[PDB]
């Protein structure tokens, strides 16, 4: 059971003696601040997951306030906890949250260094509650680093695949989410493997498809789809002997559909160029075009094992060129690389496939690591912080601004985003977009006292985050 | 909402009870931490997965259904071993007929050993064991973050002894802050409590609550903090008023000790003018149990501690320790903690003692450095299958990559023991059999839906100990 009074910075269980006395408000925002892959545009995705899993209804009850109590006494060897102002909302509030977040609509591709959401108290006496919520709030930088990182690959790969093919069919299954196993935690990969199905349509991580499901909705059957596939524990219990009846009996057991079968168990040649090529080459060429072989290796160097797998391919198998000069290998087969993939290596392979005159139409990319987990809050400096107060009814612009460090400097006053004339976005500081100049703000209502005010689907988040191409 | 075990795997172990040999009966996989710094690896974090997500009933019809629809659509087709999770349901009730082995939590062992066995009990769930792959080797979080952990306890310790003679508050010289910047609230959790098996100084909460519900401290907490000011507490005063806000939190917080930021607009000029001059008389009559911490929070953060500590030590009285090195009034310290990984607490302390200042003057604060920058890929943590029973006839089973000789898993059943010169040995293809040296290090932790050894947290920090 969660209990948002056990869910902050410790340090912040002591922030309301600390602001200056009759603070009435606390106004605060988030940003993916400004400083080969620079990230100057954002996904926004992940908040509607916070607001209804931790921040909506009565999260304020008689036992949490308890439990919190007892724990900060051990915790900092004092009493320093606001034990009164939590009671308050349970009081007044019922245990709602006195809080209103403003964000930007979720798949929107924001430039870095703009207002994607705002935070503050509806309640005077909760003006401490506004950063109370930022650390849980500031989690938020992980679906919007994976979704961002993951559309950054997609570009990648869009621009080599109408590159090497002249279309883009297929694109949404060219980076599958191979990250359940080296994520931190089960709920890290149910929020991970949501974020990269905002770009692609490919997953293994099948608690996404939960997380999907209960927080966002789709109208279709299914948020992600995968191909039966084998690992190194199916093919080497046939013993090393038997490395042909193994894949033998997978092509066979799974011949109606596609199936990725890895192959570099004890040599990924030796496989591509004797099993594959020869022994079972009949079963290969009799493969339907929506039922293809798919063949993985999972060791060695990425680019160097791709090309080598690739011409081994081209010997016992006949290549064709396409409309553009580039080589391509049969429709029942195809090739996976899902060892060693992140956005540097992607780019070094598909660079290398161009390079050697080879469709990237004839391969996918397996990403697990480099997908959800090398990842941190520094990639996009998602920030949260005070960027304006009203203390005994003075309003005041505030912000930081460390002299050994002007990237560290935060915007001040009431924020809003705007649509330009131009069709691009501008973040307006000191309520200055009260004037509606450029128009309406673009940030919306998403949440206010308790209630979720604002949903999105998840259809709506992928029409939102698509390429421009 | 609830936990399905049926959907916490990776998508194609869907497929594989299809895919192995006809007659397998069982199939006996192993994690480890592979080699080729991280000499030696923390075992740590597994008892949080058998309990939440292992033990009990974990399958139910309901459960079964749900799984059965996902999968039809997801694979678009009808390749889920339905009548497989029925047989643990009726014949189990719902009760994982698996057997875990485990090395005692908090140990501290070398690369390539065997950490943990899986093996099916029942030979109509030959299947089960790898299902589980994926849940179990999400262990290497915990492990990861307690090594990387330890490896910074042991930097602290050595330049904090050699520049006071010394290891007095070393439990509180890196300060978990990590809560904002990790992955998601369980993750956070998982890392905090895994730092803490090293140090006692925490932010990170939610960790508290995993170990006194896991694992238990014989102490009402595992991890203790400090009151401390952040940006917002600062500059909502506005930009002239620095000094009130100052004022303000330190005489608040007169009695314990308070960690103020310090670089909202001029960190050198906070330093000189404000604490060692206006507020100096705020400073100097503060007990030794109740300092000012100075936090600096930009700039590099060698170059920044070493001018932090040059402009305090003109404003206030430097002593000279038995070790010759400069320390601070015991009512005034600092805490770096911006860009704080192992990397660069390494640099601020080599810095520092080139500087002739003592660590007994700093402390260090890591987020993203101490719970999120870290990859499976760090300790190479992972779980291969070593035996298999096909037909009556029990063989040894390995990977061998014709590229990659890092790659190679270990063959047949093993067992983890120490030899009378004390370091570790995994024995392979079954030779642990033979007894030629003492018991296996492995025990039994987890046996058909049941939790057989559990290990307090208290037990997992004494065998997590530095040599020293
Ligand atoms: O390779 C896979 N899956 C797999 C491979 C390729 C594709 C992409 N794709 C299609 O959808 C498709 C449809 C029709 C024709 C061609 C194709 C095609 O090429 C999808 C999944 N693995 C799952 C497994 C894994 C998981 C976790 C950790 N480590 C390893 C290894
Ligand atoms: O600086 C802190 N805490 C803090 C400061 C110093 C220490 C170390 N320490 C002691 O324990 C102690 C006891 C007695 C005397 C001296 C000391 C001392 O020096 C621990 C925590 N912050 C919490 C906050 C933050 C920022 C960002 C993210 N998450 C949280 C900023």
């Amino acid at each position: 059971e969660f209990n948002i009074l056990l869910a902050t910075d410790s340090y912040k269980v002591t922030h309301y003696k600390q602001y200056p006395p009759n603070t009435s408000k606390v106004y605060s925002y988030f940003e993916c601040r400004e400083k080969k892959v620079k990230y100057e545009e954002t996904v926004f995705y992940g908040l509607q997951y916070i607001l209804n899993k931790y921040l909506k209804g009565k999260v304020v009850t008689k036992e949490k306030i308890q439990e919190a109590k007892d724990v900060y006494k051990e915790h900092f060897q004092d009493d320093v906890f606001n034990e009164k102002g939590w009671n308050y909302i349970l009081e007044k509030y019922d245990g709602h949250l006195p809080i209103e977040i403003k964000a930007v609509p979720e798949g929107f591709v924001i430039p870095r260094g703009n207002v994607l959401f705002t935070v503050e108290n509806t309640d005077p006496e909760c003006y401490w509650l506004t950063n109370w919520i930022e650390t849980i709030l500031v989690q938020s930088w992980y679906p919007i680093t994976v979704a961002t990182n993951s559309r950054e690959q997609k570009k990648i790969l869009a621009k080599y695949l109408l590159e090497t093919s002249g279309n883009l069919d297929g694109l949404e299954y060219k980076l599958h989410d191979f990250g359940y196993r080296g994520v931190s935690s089960q709920e890290t990969a149910g929020i991970g493997a949501s974020a990269h199905l905002v770009n692609f349509k490919g997953t293994d991580t099948v608690a996404g498809l939960a997380l999907i499901k209960k927080y966002y909705g789709t109208k279709d059957p299914v948020p992600g789809y995968s191909v039966p596939a084998a690992e190194h524990s199916t093919i080497t219990a046939w013993g090393k002997d038997h490395e042909k009846d193994a894949f033998e009996h997978i092509v066979t057991q799974f011949s109606s559909v596609p199936v990725s079968v890895v192959s570099d168990s004890y040599d990924i040649y030796n496989a591509c160029e004797k099993i594959w090529g020869e022994d079972l080459r009949h079963l290969i060429v009799s493969r339907s075009t929506q039922a293809p072989l798919i063949i993985r290796p999972d060791s060695g160097n990425p680019l160097d094992t791709v090309l080598k797998v690739l011409e081994i391919l081209g010997k016992k198998f006949p290549v064709t060129e396409n409309s553009k000069g580039y080589k391509l290998l049969p429709p029942y087969l195809r090739v996976i690389q899902g060892d060693g993939v992140d956005i540097n290596t992607l780019q070094e392979i598909v660079e290398g496939m161009k390079q050697k005159m080879w469709s990237i139409e004839n391969i996918a990319f397996g990403s697990g690591g480099g997908l959800l987990q090398k990842l941190t809050r520094d990639l996009l400096n998602c920030s949260f912080k005070c960027s304006y107060v009203v203390t005994n009814g003075l309003g005041i612009n505030v912000f930081k601004d460390p002299v050994a460090d002007p990237n560290k400097r935060s915007k001040k006053g009431r924020l809003s985003l705007h649509r330009t004339p131009a069709g691009n976005f501008v973040t307006l500081e000191e309520g200055k977009g009260d004037l509606e100049e450029y128009g309406q703000d673009l940030l919306h209502t998403v949440f206010k006292n308790g209630k979720v005010t604002k949903s999105y689907s998840f259809d709506e988040i992928r029409k939102n985050a698509q390429l421009n191409i």
